[PDB]
RNA sequence: UGUAACUUA
């Protein structure tokens, strides 16, 4: 317009900045090879006071996230140490948001990274800011760019802000909590799995039936480097509640998914000799709980499906050393039990499938 | 017969 007539050395880069027409005006000059690294070096030192304020702008931040592709070092380092104080005012907002994820998308040193994690640090950010962040509309594709971009060695302020009390609650059963927990836990370090696991499982009771708490138990459930331990844990936390908990509509698909862990893991046999043997121990246990409480599974709108996830032969036919023997006097004994029970459920819209369930086990058996 | 969650002209 009137503005591409003057030379760029007297344009006012801040009154433009925050413009949608200048914004982009500038946009499309940093794209101009001939005016790139001049337009960049006159709008840097100008808006350089105002870093904070073009983050959070509806139209400044558009400019930031394209100067992010034209900055030299020295110049996002100076960015990043202007605005790393600054780090949770920005995620938290709308605008910020954006700026922020991709300024750690383009970060060229460590020295750039370790500024950033500065910021998240308990000298500018408190742990009950960071679980906010966490559990934040926008704040939370923050916490997400730096799981996915930095190293684990540096989500210290992360893992500190999560076993920090109950935190471990207002996450889990959190929507964008449970997310970004989940994305964690995918890219974590054994130990800092570890730290987690222990806060998890000392809070259970308020995770296990929570709408999103049971997606994180049974996240857990998928690591195969804590069987050796998370295993006898779950159970000794569960097994008197263990019918109660089949019986729930979230907590019922972590039982499926434990007794699915329990077949896969001795079927995989015929991990390791302790876990296994504490495996075979716990099946067993699962089947003489599952025996006692037929009565009340079999008729449940949840039970069910966790006992046809225990009767499902699909599952345990290379089942038929001495631990087989007294499996099948047990899981053949609920087979005939549960056989019994088929004419008391004919008004349930599930008694077809539980009466093949057994009609499956009669094809391996004989 | 039964659950997801993951964002600006």
């Amino acid at each position: 317009v009137e503005i591409s007539a003057l030379p760029l050395r007297d344009l006012d880069y801040i009154k433009l900045a925050t413009d949608q027409f200048g914004c982009r005006f500038l946009q499309k000059k940093l794209e101009t090879p001939s005016e790139s690294n001049m337009v960049r070096d006159l709008m840097y030192e100008q808006i350089k006071p105002f870093f904070l304020d073009l983050i959070l702008d509806p139209f400044g931040n558009y400019l930031v996230q394209k100067l992010c592709d034209y900055l030299t070092a020295e110049q996002k380092t100076l960015l990043i140490q202007t605005i790393y104080p600054n780090v949770f005012q920005i995620s938290i907002n709308q605008y910020g948001t954006r700026s922020l994820q991709k300024i750690i998308d383009t970060v060229d040193n460590e020295v750039q990274i370790d500024l950033i994690i500065k910021g998240f640090s308990q000298e500018f950010t408190s742990i009950e800011q960071v679980v906010t962040l966490i559990n934040d509309l926008n704040g939370n594709h923050v916490i997400q760019k730096c799981i996915f971009k930095f190293s684990p060695s540096k989500f210290g302020f992360i893992i500190d802000a999560i076993v920090e009390q109950n935190n471990i609650i207002t996450i889990s059963t959190h929507k964008h909590g449970c997310c970004v927990l989940q994305k964690l836990l995918s890219v974590c370090t054994l130990q800092q799995i570890f730290k987690i696991s222990v806060k998890i499982v000392q809070f259970l009771p308020g995770l296990i039936n929570d709408q999103f708490g049971n997606y994180i138990i049974q996240f857990l459930l998928d690591i195969k480097e804590l069987d050796f331990y998370l295993l006898a844990e779950l159970f000794n936390r569960l097994s008197n509640e263990l019918c109660q908990l089949s019986c729930l509509k979230f907590s019922s698909n972590v039982v499926e998914k434990f007794i699915k862990k329990l077949f896969r893991i001795i079927t995989g046999f015929i991990a390791s000799d302790d876990v296994i043997n504490a495996s075979m121990n716990i099946l067993l246990t699962t089947i003489d709980i599952f025996t006692v409480n037929l009565n009340v599974l079999i008729r449940d709108n949840f039970g069910n499906y966790a006992l046809q996830t225990l009767l499902d032969v699909k599952n345990y036919s290379p089942l038929l050393g001495n631990f087989c023997n007294d499996f099948s006097l047990k899981i053949g004994n609920l087979i005939v039990l549960t056989k019994e029970l088929l004419p008391s459920i004919k008004t349930t819209s599930y008694a077809k499938k539980i009466k093949l369930k057994v009609k499956a086990y009669a094809e391996a058996t004989g």
